[PDB]
């Protein structure tokens, strides 16, 4: 007999959930789903490619065997999924330089690798503030020291790039860092060429580990290789970090928890130890990954019909996305006179990515529940949930909520 | 520049790897291949169901959308999947006493539920004598006391059901144990129905804490329902239990990773604290299942054409596994006179399950590798792999073998 649930309390989970409870909870329909991690779409339901859809159908035709993955991945998903991310030709590819393993999602990877660093003698990683959420709980909870360093600017409402690199210089050395260079989750603010060059600078003096994670290649810019800029530029004169890749988002694949893990080596016979180490890992939570989420993914990306009609979709959604946030202040530049206020709006288009940061509006969030529209407790807003129906409705509540105060 | 890697050694792995290196690590054709956890056709190559081919066209087709799994799971996942555990119908299920869960295959359940009971005042895990390899280090990995209970009797080759009822009795109280009652890896011993009625009134008395692991449903006998009757046993006069579940073998699905896990819990309402704790633990991982191998699932196990067509290609098959089992001491029991040799093969054909276990082999399984034939360390033996080709060389190289001392 079961006894053990006699110490059972419930638990209060992360911002992005009670809200999740929330959105179908009530009885009201013309309800708005502004905090989902996901992508709407014009029907303000999830969205799905057709290169991915054919990728499907691909897939079911060339495979009837189901194997097990040796393996953490395949010798496919290792070099095709490493090209999107170092482009090609690259220094480290074709020299195997890189170890990399097909994870559980990004979240997947992320985890495998802090596994992997309370493997070694990391009792301290930096963060910049403010920071994923998740990130903090899958840190802490494991017993590492979690850090932050300035970054997103409250008032000016961009990077303050004079407090980020001056932390990112007295931080002692040799520091594990995680960043998100563009696409911020939450902030929505990606770091511009134009400080680059210094970064690795420093992080060349200070010899600084990084970690960057990538959720949305494709979604900062138009073209997908600018998203991934600093990467390989800190290729170039080559420096030694991790990258944890998630294509969630990139080939609208949620469920399928399709992700990698990238960690660049010293030498070919570096790559072949902490290849073990993970496999290793690996084996003490779940032995392998997905063989199907293998294969969906080497099919699209292996065939260049495929590849070019995704990449070419994919440059279409990031337009319409920046082109939707555009439009938003808009409504609400104009709105906003009905109640006689006076705030800038201009200065929250410069964002990029799936959402807009508006920090604002976490005073007024509990209030635009009242009526049926939900947003994080934060600020942060999806942006691909705002159809052309929809504008007049939230940001005239938006305004006449912001007008209570 | 990672420097971090100045501190990392390569690390032994378990005994089912460096034999898997050395499978596909020699020239010769004609290897043998009988260390795989996997089961092998006709043709000497991995299985794959008709069924499930078909199940996997049917999920393309139903389906163009791919969603986070809210949700750790399905509605149709937690009762189709549980019906196969506790029958229909239930005195749990439509009681909503159980709190089912999807996982990464039965490592992913195991994992998750072992994590959960750090979570409690869990400090100290049985295990029976000897015991599923990687249990071992899942358990130990996170520590946790591990201690043995007797089991198998190494010179009887059968379970000593004495001294198993034994150390069940004076293991502390509520203590937890984990169970494999049927195909058990690697003993392939099942228990007898002749204990069951013991077993509940020991677990009565002393409220002991069981997990079953049940990765082979109908391997162990004809009818599969047979497989997991001291589940349903205990069921009536209802105790209280976990149940991790693999599909790996059942549904031939390795590299999908289908898992579950069964919470049976006191009330409707204990139910939904353990399911906010599991997605609790959970979100520190990998945040959600896969949703492919949900939907493959729910298919094939929904459709009573394809739930009928598969369980007979099933009861099919654990028919000639032991029945290849049977003709395989017999080879044995053969050319073992061409030596003469006096060993009594006819003891391993009462074992059952995917593997023979013979403790003797341990002694001749570096020897066995000259001839180009593999085997696990202790004993352990995949009898799917024993063609009737094959029979012949293999029965020959062991006596050969055995007769070298
Ligand atoms: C910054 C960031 N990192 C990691 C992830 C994890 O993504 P996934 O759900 O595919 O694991 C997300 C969400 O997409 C994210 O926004
Ligand atoms: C006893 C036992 N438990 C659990 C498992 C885990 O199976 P899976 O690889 O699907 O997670 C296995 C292997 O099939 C096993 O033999």
């Amino acid at each position: 007999m079961d006894k053990l649930l006699s110490s059972l309390e419930n638990i209060e989970v992360d911002n992005i959930l009670k809200t999740a409870r929330e959105f179908k909870e009530d009885t009201c329909e013309e309800k708005i789903n502004l905090s989902i991690g996901v992508c709407c779409n014009d029907d303000g339901d999830l969205h799905i490619f057709d290169s991915v859809l054919n990728a499907d159908k691909l897939v079911t035709e060339n495979y009837k065997e189901k194997p097990y993955l040796l393996g953490n991945g395949t010798e496919d998903f290792s070099t095709l999924t490493q090209n999107l991310i170092f482009g090609n030709n690259s220094k480290y590819i074709e020299d195997k330089k890189i170890c990399t393993i097909q994870c559980i999602g990004g979240t997947g990877a992320i985890f495998v690798l802090l596994e992997f660093l309370k493997m070694l003698n990391v009792e301290t990683l930096y963060v910049t503030n403010p920071p994923y959420i998740n990130h903090v709980n899958m840190i802490e909870s494991r017993g590492f020291n979690l850090k932050y360093i300035n970054f997103f600017d409250y008032n000016l409402i961009d990077i303050n790039y004079d407090l980020f690199l001056n932390d990112l210089r007295n931080i002692p050395n040799g520091s594990s860092v995680i960043l998100q260079i563009s696409c911020y989750n939450p902030c929505s603010v990606n770091i511009e060429e134009k400080y680059f060059d210094e970064i690795i600078e420093i992080v060349l003096h200070k010899k600084h580990v990084i970690i960057f994670d990538i959720a949305y290649q494709g979604f900062g810019h138009t073209n997908l290789e600018e998203d991934v800029l600093l990467i390989r530029k800190f290729e170039e004169k080559n420096i030694a970090f991790s990258v944890c890749q998630s294509f969630s988002k990139n080939m609208s694949l949620y469920g399928e928890r399709a992700g990698a893990l990238h960690i660049v080596c010293k030498n070919q016979e570096e790559k072949k130890i902490v290849f073990n180490n993970l496999c290793f890992i690996v084996r003490k939570f779940y032995s392998s990954p997905v063989i199907h989420t293998n294969r969906i993914l080497c099919q699209l990306l292996n065939n260049q019909n495929l590849k070019l009609n995704w990449i070419k979709e994919l440059s279409q959604l990031s337009q319409r996305i920046t082109n939707n946030r555009i439009l938003f202040f808009n409504k609400l530049e104009t709105y906003q006179k009905k109640y006689n206020l006076n705030y800038d709006w201009n200065v929250y288009k410069k964002q990029r990515g799936l959402f807009s940061f508006v920090p604002l509006l976490a005073k007024i969030a509990e209030h635009l529940k009242t009526h049926h529209i939900y947003i994080i407790n934060n600020g942060r807003i999806n942006v691909s949930g705002i159809t052309k129906n929809n504008v007049d409705y939230i940001a005239d509540k938006i305004c006449l909520s912001l007008s209570q105060i």
